[PDB]
């Protein structure tokens, strides 16, 4: 049984790394591979993964860019004084931001060379038991031989079948380092990409469109839902509801072109959508599962949605093939949760331990214009487990103090907590849509770690004056409750 | 047959809270509130301490100097600003005092919708189940109740030294300053002191902070440490080891100019070159002296005015109880004051048997760069449970929203105690770092659950959040290593 290495990592991304920095603890000869296919408009980067390079990383970076704005506006009635106002650049902006990612991709590079894991910039795709082929950049190809393989390449943005979109959209992908303003846009797709980066176009001050087929953040609690929604439309985000391109040409070429969209609903009816600058395809994502060569391996996989099926301990149906991350069949498309499972994969394979990774209840949170954070089931979700009879929700707005001085947003941020009656008023749900949201999940989820209950999150006290107390007091009962508007 | 079945001296945060409380069960309620003036005069509306001088307005200027570090970092994400961006301290305390007017009015307003007669008033016992309320002009009146709520909360202390009470400010003072303060010195070194003087320094000006001995005595003093080290990066100047002996007068004037000077433990003196403002806060007092309690027979600590209570805020008199920072042995904190308060009130006419829970409240400081803790200090928690049954894991770690601006690596930090002998119950909690407070909150409510150090780990966090490092904390300061590591691991 010798092969040139313990375990080969196809894919260099949230998964991929981690799983390596772990065996590497254990001295094991790994290596792992990482490649990035172009964008159709060729865009490419660096080792690291999605997070790293066109998701949370960029995302959150320029959405801070956006809620800066709203800061300057803020620091007026604090006593500072500002122009009337404050023009944006984007040129300036990107830059920082990729500026932070090669540093990124660097540190990543020399991890894995301190860590002593062989890094290969290389496309990974199976040829047969135990062998993978690593097709280089210039198309040098590669053969190796592993005792055991980790499938970790996440996925990839999605188009829509129609015309034009391929040639003159862009995705995610894309969005992060455009080399121009992207001006007037309309985004299609309504979940959390969408949403977000809607979101923060529009916070840094181009007009920005959201054109939804059908419900927003599908997934999740859809009342949190709207209210993320209202907002996004009280903060100038124009909304277009049921419809779906159909097809996009380009009136006019140019760095922010000319683009001329239309779109059909279910109504038949169709729109001309005044041309845009540019249009954010984000709509879905699927998973590179297609070309690597499963089939000379023997992996089963879903070949509807690429996803790959697993045990609880990310084992394929061959023995000693795992899988980790995005590409998981039922599981979550989450960094943290990537990186756990590869972490603790190492561990058990390496490291003679029997933890798993525990899918259930990870916080997760949004990052539109005004956040939203969540943990555990969504109200219509714990009606259906828990009968709606037994659930119990407990909620109220709150008025960040922040937002007093300048004035602005009262009754918005919402917080909400699910209870399950017939279980000590257990909580079973918990979301929170107001600033740093994140930052106020994570908390209560491991909270729910412990089986928090009612009695017990109203036997905390708060910490004042800050958003996240309100959870500490929520008094009012949506079965009966009446007025949760400001006393 | 008594005037009012409930009395509540005060009209702070627990008093306010009993009071909206005890009015749902329908019970005749009044609440006195008064504010005596500040040695330099200065008096504010309904709604105790943290409502007029206290958390709000704190908060509102630390806020303040917030988003001046914002401006400074909008332009490495796009934003075009001027390289300097001047503060107006006069506007800023308009909008302060603007919110806080609101809040007064607003519990007015709460106090009358709820049936509650508020008199403003000064409270004095006189003799049982009687207190005599003295008005603003001094015209007294006197009410009876079946029972009592002494609600006074404290107030900022002098230090006894000569030109104190006549040339400084406290925090009572502070935040309605008429003029912008000017070089300040701030003599203490609790929240209060290095909260101000933080916020004083980002907003623009000259501070230094006088420290009679540690920072932030009662807290994990490495966390402390930290905090202090982090203001003294940033343009906060600290005397160690020394009190003020005398405050003279070189010259009048709104931001006028006082002559400091100070000695230490070491016989040596400093003639602390002028301030404009010297921020005396540095401790504060019960106001029990002075309510007529002899008169009714409840016993207070002679020396530290708190009043002893029951695990039901009883005091030795049956049917007096206290609520608050004048509680003996408790925490001086709004929303512990609350609770009590609501609880009370809840136990009292709503037949419930739910006592406040005075253990483990989180609580956060809101230094420049902000701390937020719960549970047991790491020094105190060795010598709770034995140096050889704690295990302590943390890290460093850097805010996303740092990198852009380029600034501050490898200084908002996160500690975890652990107490072995109990499957590493997690019985510490320590955040230095942005949103100190959101984060903490969270997992206070986790030790409430006694949260495990392996639940913890079997948490996932949400990415990239601050609040997330607490969901892999990995190395353990027993078995030390590098915790400094910019850029990537996994
Ligand atoms: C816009 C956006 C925002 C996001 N925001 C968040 C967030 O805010 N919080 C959060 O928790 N998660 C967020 N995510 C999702 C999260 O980042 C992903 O779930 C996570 O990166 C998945 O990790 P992974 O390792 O399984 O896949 P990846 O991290 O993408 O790893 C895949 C890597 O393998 C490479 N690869 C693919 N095929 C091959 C092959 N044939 N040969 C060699 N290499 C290959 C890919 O180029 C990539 O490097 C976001 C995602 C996006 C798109
Ligand atoms: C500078 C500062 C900053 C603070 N920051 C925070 C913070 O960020 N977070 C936090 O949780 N806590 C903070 N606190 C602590 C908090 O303010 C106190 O815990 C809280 O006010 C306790 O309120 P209380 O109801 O016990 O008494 P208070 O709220 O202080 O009210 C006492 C009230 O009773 C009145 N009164 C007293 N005697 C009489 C009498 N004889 N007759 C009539 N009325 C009377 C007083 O004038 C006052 O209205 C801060 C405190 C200070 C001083
Ligand atoms: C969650 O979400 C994941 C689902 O996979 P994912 O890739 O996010 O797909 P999702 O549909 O859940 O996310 C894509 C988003 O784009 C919209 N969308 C998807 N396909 C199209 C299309 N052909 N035309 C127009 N809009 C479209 C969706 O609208 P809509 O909600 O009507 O599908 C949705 O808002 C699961 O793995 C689970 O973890
Ligand atoms: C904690 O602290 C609370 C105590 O309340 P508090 O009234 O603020 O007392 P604290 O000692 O907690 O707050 C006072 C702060 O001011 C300093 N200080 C106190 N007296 C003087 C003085 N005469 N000259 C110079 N500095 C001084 C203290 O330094 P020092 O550490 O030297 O006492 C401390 O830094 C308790 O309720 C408990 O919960």
């Amino acid at each position: 049984k010798s092969y040139d290495f313990d375990l080969i990592i196809i894919g260099g991304g949230s998964g991929g790394l981690a799983a390596a920095k772990e065996a590497a603890k254990f001295d094991k000869k790994v290596m792992v591979l990482d490649f990035v296919t172009p964008t159709p408009l060729g865009t490419n980067w660096g080792l690291g993964g999605t997070c790293v390079n066109v998701g949370c990383i960029p995302k959150k970076l320029m959405h801070q860019a956006a809620l800066l704005g709203q800061a300057l506006k803020d620091s007026r009635n604090y006593g500072w004084k500002l122009e009337d106002t404050v023009k944006h650049d984007w040129e300036k902006m990107t830059e920082s931001v990729q500026n932070h990612i090669g540093s990124l991709n660097w540190g990543y590079r020399v991890a894995l060379r301190e860590k002593k894991v062989v890094y290969e910039n290389a496309y990974g795709k199976f040829i047969g038991p135990h062998k993978i082929m690593a097709t280089n950049n210039k198309g040098k190809e590669k053969v190796y031989s592993a005792e055991r393989f980790l499938i970790a390449t996440g996925e990839r943005p999605r188009y829509l079948g129609i015309p034009g979109d391929k040639e003159y959209c862009i995705s995610s992908d894309d969005l992060f380092s455009l080399p121009y303003c992207p001006g007037k846009t309309l985004v299609v797709g309504a979940s959390y990409v969408a949403l977000e980066c809607a979101g923060f176009l529009a916070g840094i001050g181009l007009d920005v469109t959201v054109m939804v087929r059908s419900i927003l953040l599908r997934g999740f609690d859809q009342d949190m839902a709207n209210k993320i929604g209202e907002h996004m439309e009280e903060h100038g985000i124009k909304f277009i509801r049921q419809f779906v391109p159909t097809k996009i040409e380009q009136i006019e070429a140019g760095t922010p072109g000319r683009l001329k969209v239309t779109a059909k609903s279910t109504n038949s009816e169709e729109t001309i959508e005044d041309e845009f600058n540019t249009v954010l395809l984000a709509v879905g994502r699927d998973s590179c599962t297609r070309t690597i060569g499963l089939e000379t391996v023997g992996v089963k996989i879903n070949e509807k949605t690429g996803k790959i099926p697993v045990t609880d301990e990310e084992q394929t149906n061959v023995p000693y093939i795992y899988a980790i991350g995005d590409i998981l069949e039922g599981k979550l498309e989450l960094t943290p949760v990537a990186i756990q499972a590869g972490r603790l994969l190492a561990q058990r394979l390496y490291g003679g331990s029997t933890v798993k990774c525990d899918y259930d209840n990870v916080p997760t949170t949004v990052f539109t214009p005004l956040e939203y954070g969540c943990c555990g089931l969504s109200e219509e979700k714990a009606v259906e487990k828990f009968g709606e009879e037994n659930i119990e929700v407990y909620h109220s707005f709150f008025w960040p103090l922040e937002w007093t001085v300048p004035s602005r947003d009262n009754n918005k941020c919402y917080a909400k907590v699910i209870c399950n009656l017939k279980d000590n008023e257990r909580v079973v749900g918990f979301h929170v849509l107001g600033p740093n949201a994140g930052e106020v999940t994570q908390g209560f989820a491991a909270a729910l770690k412990c089986g928090l209950t009612k009695q017990q999150l109203d036997s905390t006290i708060g910490i004042h004056p800050v958003c996240a107390e309100i959870f500490t007091t929520l008094s009012v009962t949506k079965r009966s409750g009446g007025d949760i508007l400001q006393s």
